[PDB]
């Protein structure tokens, strides 16, 4: 059970929505707002932060990546 052990932290510019939420904040507030927006989600809840909002969406992208019924798996 391995993948990589070094670190990069930079634009992935590879793949679009999937079962890969690893790595740190990949989608910035805006990057999270964009989707959330098109999703009709609140860009900012009643006591949320970049992370909360980020994670929230970061999870939404998993559940509903692009109109595709189905329940995401329990972690990769």
């Amino acid at each position: 059970g391995s993948s990589g052990s070094s670190g990069t932290s930079s634009n992935p510019v590879l793949e679009l929505e999937l079962a890969e939420e690893k790595l740190p904040m990949t989608l910035s507030r805006q990057e999270v707002i964009r989707r959330l927006r098109e999703r009709g989600e609140p860009i900012r809840l009643f006591g949320e932060t970049d992370y909360d909002a980020f994670q929230r969406l970061r999870k939404i992208e998993i559940l509903t990546p692009e109109v595709n019924k189905g329940s995401g798996p329990s972690s990769g």
